[PDB]
């Protein structure tokens, strides 16, 4: 356990319960305790090693990792703790976010993700509710790294070919759910609120047109891919998205390609002229 005390519940996090806490130090931290479907499985040293490496990541927009503390049955993370997240502050903010703020909470989490994509991290379940905030207004991502060692479910911010069935390494699967937060900064409401994985599809489909082999070449190989598919047309940009200036839309279309291989990666958005402005 490593001596902390006053264990608060801050949290039903997505592996598990986070804990305020404080050590014998004074000190605050977070503790994600990992929930075990199965107690008596045990935890490989494969998955200690896979957490542990994330110690490695340091960057002023990763949440820090401290501990492993792995005693008994019972496996939690101890991590530097912040007070808010996004999905708290979009639920009191009236139709999104005023736009400089959008801009700065997005080249934060482009600096984060491109910090991790160098070094073949993924997050791969990227939502508001794990972008942690200050009060200083520093936006941290928490949960990088974890679906590597661990894998009612939120599909809102998963990419199409995702939800069809593909399960290659990619960065380009963290860029699609960036581009769905960008627009739920934005917009106040999330942009495809899905409630299946044929709606997820459907509503995402419904926004920016129908996949076919014409502008999603090799589309047809995913495992889910459907050619019966309802065909819808792309919507214009502008008619879903509010309070966006055409650097800020130029940049929304790159993260939202369907094709992952066009999709724009972190460092390349991280150059775009929005963030020039």
């Amino acid at each position: 356990m490593e001596k902390y005390h006053g264990l608060e519940k801050i949290g039903e996090g997505t592996y598990g319960v986070v804990y305020k806490a404080q050590n014998n130090y004074g000190e605050t931290f977070a503790l994600k305790k990992i929930r075990l479907e199965k107690e008596d499985e045990g935890i490989p040293s494969t998955t200690i090693r896979e957490i542990s490496i994330l110690k490695e990541l340091k960057h002023s927009n990763i949440v820090k990792l401290y501990d492993v503390i792995h005693t008994k049955k019972r496996l939690v993370l101890v991590f530097e703790h912040l007070d808010q997240d996004l999905k708290k502050l979009l639920d009191v903010c009236e139709g999104g976010l005023e736009s400089v703020t959008a801009k700065s909470f997005l080249l934060q989490l482009l600096n984060g993700i491109a910090y991790c994509h160098d070094r073949r991290v993924l997050h791969r379940d990227l939502k508001p509710q794990n972008l942690l905030i200050n009060r200083e207004g520093e936006l941290k991502i928490a949960d990088f790294g974890l679906a590597r060692a661990f894998g009612i479910v939120t599909l809102w911010y998963r990419a199409p070919d995702v939800l069809m069935g593909s399960k290659k390494y990619s960065t380009t699967i963290d860029i699609w759910s960036v581009g769905c937060i960008f627009a739920e900064m934005v917009n106040g409401t999330p942009l495809f609120p899905g409630v299946s994985e044929a709606d997820q599809l459907m509503r995402i489909f419904r926004i920016l047109g129908t996949p076919n082999s014409k502008n999603w070449p090799n589309v047809t190989e995913l495992p889910k891919y459907d050619p019966n598919f309802t065909v819808y047309e792309p919507l214009p940009w502008e008619s879903f998205l509010k309070g966006l200036d055409e650097s800020g839309i130029d940049l929304l279309s790159k993260m939202l390609k369907l094709d992952p291989n066009q999709r724009i990666t972190a460092k390349q958005a991280l150059e775009h002229a929005y963030f020039k402005e």
